[PDB]
């Protein structure tokens, strides 16, 4: 299972709405809340350039917030990035 990880606010809607898609694909994934922590938060920033919550990532690849990764899910290519099985068709 790859490294998911989210970090959310508890008054965003978007960050709720992002952590229910992610739910809703039968992953497992760590939430971090840094609606009280401030150090937390300016760590993700730092790292992304982002000032917003939500904030997605698999294994260090940054995924963008929740209109991101709804669009990564309308173009089909969300569940490869979490770690949803690929199949390959082998010919000789
Ligand atoms: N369109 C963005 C919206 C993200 C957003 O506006 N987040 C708000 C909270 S609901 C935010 O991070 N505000 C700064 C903060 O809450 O510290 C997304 O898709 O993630």
């Amino acid at each position: 299972m790859k490294n998911i990880t989210i970090y959310t606010k508890n008054y965003c809607p978007y960050s709720k709405k992002a952590v229910s898609l992610l739910s809703s694909k039968g992953v497992d994934f760590k939430e971090v809340d840094v609606t009280h922590d401030s150090k937390a938060f300016e760590d993700v920033m730092a790292k992304t350039g982002w000032d917003t919550v939500p904030q997605v990532f698999v294994d260090e690849e940054f995924l963008g917030g929740c209109d991101d990764i709804h669009a990564l899910d309308r173009q089909g290519i969300l569940d490869k990035k979490l770690g949803l099985k690929l199949e390959h068709h082998h010919h000789h």
